[PDB]
């Protein structure tokens, strides 16, 4: 089978997240069955058998599937939209290398500082929404050591009077630097200057969207409803799926497997369907299937410095192609 | 468990909204059971037992889940779209600091008034759609005291002859002020003036969208259908889940728990699934998981005045970075 | 309860639309039961009792919920998209007041005629898609009396040779008038002229979208499938939910309530879920929860004439704000 | 009822598409029942009765509704998106009448040829994706007779060396003609020339989208799964819903109606729910509820020639309106 | 029937993908039944019969349909969005033929190199996400032999210091080449140069989106949950649908067909519904219903070289049309 080979995986798998909840389920199933074997008196085992036939009546797999399928679809839709809001600088680096001009050191100062300002504004929003980025940069000093912010840029950064998140501050620095480069003629076209500000606002909106998703999550009332629905089912199966003794002649309880194999396969299904939504509710951590942000941060700074510095005005000479 | 720790929460939780409906359910369950204990005569308890076996037949959890899952998905989709229509001024503040120019007091008059005009137009739409903003500004005088509107701006505001909502009026003031700043050369580029009007219309459309969502809600006919579906179920369980006495030998009514634990866990599920849609149907109030508008209003005025006044034309000198 | 107070409403409610279908259901239920009381012979009442146990077998609430939940979600998605295509002129009125110039009467002629051309093009599309707008303007003469079209504009309107809907004609008049105002220098910026034509095409596309939704509705084959599914159920309950006499000892027919209360609550649920889709299939009529178009038409003409005439170049003098 | 009047329709109705499948179902039901009446021996009628109680066990209406509701929602979403990709020229005709200039014959040559180039490119894509357009233009000669392509335009059209669909060729002709009209000063603004190329690419993308939908349909594997699911059900009802004789005393088979009325109403429901997806899988044919393309083709050529020729620079003189 | 003719297909059909899983199901069904015929002892056949009545209780088709319908809808939505991210150059080829100018060889060098740079950047992203493109170009030398990259362009391509995917490198070459053509006057309009960079970033974002979908797939935890749900069902039917002998008198096991025809039709339904998601999870391979990328790569290079070279400035002379 195609998807059949995938269930033998462990890296970010279903068994890596649920293996613990199973033995807390199966262990409680055996501890509640071994009482019915040994220590439970004969009159109260008769009471237990009526309690098992009560709980299996109210154990309905149908409604839980509805609250899982509509809750999960909502979570995976929000999770994919958070990835599209990732601050990428490849669109800004094409406008900068075509609109900013100069082979001298001041031209290279402009192109590298503009691309560092976008990269700094992505570091600042990602250390606020990702714990994997936050342990790389615990303090703003860590951002000065990494090269994204200079100490001169740090003094005026820390002297702005704002109680709010200052990720927008290098975006304003970008607009002051591009207006200076348009004033000094480094930007030959006024329409080119308009394109730089158009593309920076597209970049700044993506940094703003990551703050929006991080602040307004899925409602807690709706996360709690799906969770008590899934665990009201597993308590309706911790009693209602108990193997009663066949000497009592209860109908559809005629074997003593001492292993709820089909109940455990429902637990893999139901608690694993819930586990999809628990891993995508906060996709910016250090888990193995979280968004690889630290590797992404290195890229939008390595490929943007590569593009506006060595690849500025460095073209091969115009050859006639093979199909001329 | 991951989501298991969340059910011990109270702040905007499921128990904070449903705790009252439970004791009006469980109290009516006990008052209807204690009649069957004591005061109900023996011939009419036989009538009661046939009424209980009638109501549990017509109590189907399936169809209610359909009208809840499709109604809730529609409400949470509309609720997230209302948050994206929030009037934010961070895109306008980057165009203003790069297109408007001047270190003198008239340049600072332009940049602060343009950003205050957008902020005033967001105050005006949010006091019409949010009760939390409306108690902060009960009157337009409250908007003059807060600094968003001057008394001179108030005279011509109140002398416009319009029976409709005047939130669009500072947006028209923006377009008159930007056309004046383009006439006096404060805006060096005509394409830059086009960018200001492009971004203001993006801002004005978001203020217009919050009015659209506030006027056209989810249809009342559809809210009433989901509500009578959920409460036709709980009356099919206020009778059909009554513990009849086991001396009558009725099938699948063989215990007298005197506590509808599984019926109460369905009430947590069903009435709590409905409670998701009741809190997101009007997300602009003073509840604890509503949109924090008052804190947002302070931000788009603190970070816009910070950006166009102190951060205008104030850049660190161009240093070679660590990876030069 | 939150949604519990709403079921006591009548204005555009569920009872306002279904109250008639109930007595045609409950009246046919009683007329079919009173035959079983009185006029039906004893041998053919035995035939009736086997017919009731046949129809309640094939009465499944599940599949109908599927064809209602997926049909309704599709209708409410199309209904909300029709409201976003409403021709609003607030975006055009900000570009006109900033790009068109002149304090003389010819400047005011330009600004009022351009905004009237957009408003006329919205009147023309809304009288073709809304019956509430069509009774306000039954003829094009009614549009000349209301001020949206002049008699001079009427002569060339009626002399164009086109068998198709002429709502696009004031949009072409807009582009001829703006090109004339750019030729005479009333529009100082060529980029400003580009912004006027960009925003008019956004306006003209919304008028074009209202024609698209009005022409291509939900497929009739799919409306008929959901309707015969809902009424195959109610005929499976007009027989299968009949109270047979308990002297015959038929199982799960042991009471004679003479009032299908739970069947009537399913009718409120099912026929009311269908009624959501019947009211949003054509949201432009005179019903109480239809789109208030006549009030909207008055607004986009009152607030556009207010904005380009009295508010043109009329700003308060630049005061230092409270937080200078 | 509102939707109740619609089931008496025939034009593109449910009965117009399913009436044939019913008599092939009901005829096979009677031919399989009349064997059980007459020709089937007494020992093998006992075998037939065990086969009927086998097939009605495995006839589940629930799962089929899931594969129909999720398959149909996907088809109607793709069907509505194909209609929005229809090549309409009303946006191009407003830019052409405002940007292209001249009252002489060369100005009218420009405006009519540019609008014919867009209309030709829509004819070429629609004869490749619509069978109703293909029978109107079986050959490119049919396009020369209709006026969309000249014979001079045909020579270079047929001499391009390309094995692929050449619908993009009049879009390239548009860009060469607009660049010529900008070179000769017919286009006064360079920003106006940018607007023409911006709007043509919006037009060319819609022609490209109709090719994309026509090439990548719904997957055949998924169409086959929904089809074998619906017809595995009707064979589980061609046996499992047979009226066995009541002399054998089989439970819940106690009548001999000789007319599967409730089975036929399920066939109207299920096979009709499938028929929604069969008609919207290819919406460009000659069926009565297909997209009226031939009438649309006549419109975008009649209203575009009307708009750029008679309505070019032909405005009523500027009158003061009624509310001056 | 309409969809009835499609089940006789083999090319990319349901039987082409599932025919193997059926005989591994039906073969295991017969091998487990022939034990019950012959080799299983009489006391342990009694144990087998209680095991069959245990497994058919826990075989529920309902919940599996929920995890298939919501998983498949998510996969087909992501699959159609990957096709819209395909790097097509038809929008860039219309801007290049209208903005780049010159009938000499340097003008043709510009137009062909700019269109080859976009086509090279599409080859580079498609050999990273498609195995069908990767076997056409196993090495970058294969890209030099095909004409997309010159050897001179290869030297500086391979000498850039980057550990990441270099598909963005011809997009940066485009922006350097267009800025050179604007400097030398080949691009007459500065707004035209802005349009080239606007359209290249639209192209570069589509190449970036194909990398995003290829890196972030559907979560493996959710693929594993749907797979163990579908195969927990088929093991609940490999036991629970076994034909027990009718001499034991077990209820609803009264025939010995020795062919699980209805169980095999559920396998066609369920395992085939899963097979839809296995083929669209990676749509870029060599299977018959995968995206035809190699044919698409040939087109965007054949029709772009055709459009900017032979069709540059080559128009028919302006004739009066048939409806002048
Ligand atoms: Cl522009």
């Amino acid at each position: 089978g195609g998807f059949s080979k995938l269930l033998l995986l462990w890296r970010g798998s279903i068994y890596k997240l649920l293996w613990r909840e199973l033995l807390c389920f199966l262990g409680l199933f055996m501890a509640l069955s071994a009482a019915y074997r040994f220590v439970l008196t004969e009159e109260q085992k008769r009471y237990f058998e009526k309690l098992v036939l009560y709980c299996d009546r109210y154990a309905s797999l149908i409604p839980v599937s509805f609250v899982l399928g509509f809750y999960v679809t909502l979570v995976v839709h929000r999770w994919w939209n958070q990835y599209l809001s990732m601050p990428l600088t490849d669109a800004l680096m094409c406008v900068v290398v075509g609109t900013v001009h100069g082979h001298d050191e001041r031209g290279r100062l402009y192109r590298r500082t503009l691309m560092r300002y976008a990269g700094l504004s992505g570091v600042l929003i990602l250390r606020s929404v990702s714990t994997a980025v936050f342990k790389r940069f615990p303090t703003i000093d860590h951002v000065v050591e990494a090269g994204f912010m200079t100490r001169e840029e740090r003094k005026k950064f820390e002297n702005l009077n704002s109680s709010y998140n200052k990720y927008w501050v290098p975006c304003v620095w970008f607009c002051n630097l591009a207006a200076q480069a348009r004033r000094e003629g480094r930007i030959r076209d006024n329409g080119a200057f308009k394109l730089l500000l158009e593309e920076l606002n597209v970049f700044r909106s993506k940094c703003g969207m990551l703050f929006h998703y991080d602040w307004i999550s899925v409602p807690l009332v709706y996360t709690q409803v799906v969770t008590i629905a899934v665990y009201s089912y597993f308590l309706a199966c911790l009693i209602g799926r108990q193997f009663l003794d066949p000497a009592q002649g209860y109908k559809d309880h005629d074997l003593d497997l001492c292993v709820p194999i089909f109940t455990l396969l429902q637990f893999f299904f139901y608690a694993g369907w819930l586990k999809v939504a628990e891993q995508l509710i906060n996709p910016f951590g250090e888990d193995d299937d979280d968004f690889e942000t630290n590797f992404l941060i290195d890229r939008c700074f390595q490929v943007s410095m590569l593009a506006v510095d060595e690849m500025y005005d460095d073209l091969a000479m115009l050859e006639k192609d093979l199909y001329w």
